[PDB]
């Protein structure tokens, strides 16, 4: 592998750690080939959830097409599909080692339906063999690697409208009396819904909060202003994440562009 | 807490995450009221051990009175003196929350000595309310904070004469006959044997490795070029710190001066 060398940055342009010491994962922060080493010595499994709903069965084809090419190649995967019409997910072909399991799935309900299902699913013992799970959303597509330098306890990913954004412009919860309330002197950055994971146990934790959370908000007459990212980011602000991920991770070309300080765009909404 | 920001690296004069994405700990990187925050809600507790042997237990005094002025003020510490002449340490008053105990010790049984002592000490049920090991030698004084910032599961500290230096400049163990060898194109960092650390369990498993392996280097007639440094690199070299200290963390400003690149001189040579 090529020397780290200590007085030179990996980027001179972009924040690469956190104030707590949490990596802010960007291409040139990493040496995949010592990670893929690391990773693969634990026989690391990975489960990727994605829930398509009603027209959005029809983005399932693309985004496992893609994921094939791009996600945690030559690691173990399991997809967990949830969708209301389990007869429609497409059949993709998949590499060794990867497998997928739909999941049928039976309005504030359905604005808690996110956190209470992968609450309820993180839980069962049918992960037993699975380290990490990564949820995300289906109306998207991997255009290039996203690997095991994701993988850690806890991660958010930078929200692409907000990276460059100050807290106040953060369209964070700020009614006091909604669970996922933000003062407006706090939080260290706008994470997306869209794109969350970490251990099996993190993700029992994160998912458990988000959803007790919002049940009292339902309880109380109250809808958080962006609904389960909402709570995620009042979450991510008390369990500060362990990694967080750059906007490479999460990226909309057609409203947003290539812009020089993103090297590569690996997972994007498809237009 | 002032928010991060993402467009701004925190140095552009030091690299601050490894390839492994293991953050190297500089001045600017790290809010220590956050850290302290985490910390501190796990009640962390850190053990800090020290050999002081002949001549050099009169290092001892000038070494706790500016720990304890500098090192994990407000965290729950106890120092572990190594010593053969328990009768000698000093009487040095300690602020709350923070114990000293003495351990007595009874040429290359005396260069395994530090290894094979941290290992049975580190193995004791003594330890259970124990956190974290930190493993420093004594002809050094604190200068400016050492805390939480340093705590990780594996870390080590790049040796001050070498963070600037190409890999084969390195002075690794070449020898194949050696437990300790790293070929020429091999090796990410030279760590220092002055500075080491991490959970109880990491500390037991480093220090296990290094006493075994320098036991058979011994069995075949065979002293590792820099003794145990040189069985810490093997072993840091094949499981990578989780943190790597820069050296604001051991330097000797007698030798080395002050360079632009040090914000703070830590815990520096007593010249």
């Amino acid at each position: 592998y090529p020397q780290p060398k200590v007085l030179t940055p990996s980027r001179k342009d972009v924040l690469v750690v956190t104030p707590w010491l949490a990596p802010i994962v960007w291409e040139g922060t990493f040496n995949i080939d010592i990670l893929n080493e690391q990773f693969r010595l634990q026989n690391t499994t990975i489960g990727l959830t994605v829930f398509a709903i009603k027209k959005y069965v029809a983005f399932l084809k693309l985004f496992l097409e893609t994921a094939e090419k791009h996600f945690m190649v030559g690691h173990r995967v399991h997809y967990y599909v949830f969708t209301d019409q389990p007869a429609a997910v497409p059949r993709v072909t998949l590499g060794t080692g990867r497998q997928l399991s739909v999941l049928e799935v039976g309005w504030q309900d359905v604005s808690m339906r996110r956190m209470e299902m992968i609450s309820d699913f993180s839980e069962r013992r049918f992960l037993s063999e699975v380290d990490y799970l990564v949820c995300v959303d289906v109306d998207m597509e991997f255009r290039d690697h996203v690997g095991v330098e994701i993988l850690t306890p806890l991660f958010g990913t930078l929200h692409p409208s907000f990276y460059g954004s100050s807290r106040e412009a953060f369209t964070y919860e700020r009614r006091p009396q909604s669970q996922a309330y933000i003062p407006k002197d706090e939080g260290d950055f706008y994470y997306m819904g869209a794109f969350f994971g970490g251990s099996v146990q993190e993700v029992q934790r994160l998912t458990r909060a988000c959803h007790q959370a919002m049940m009292v908000d339902q309880a109380n007459g109250i809808e958080a202003v962006w609904h389960d990212e909402s709570h995620l980011n009042k979450y991510l602000l008390r369990h500060k994440p362990t990694k967080v991920l750059s906007p490479e991770y999460l990226w909309d070309q057609q409203l947003l562009g290539w812009p020089a300080v993103l090297r590569k765009l690996r997972f994007t909404a498809v237009p």
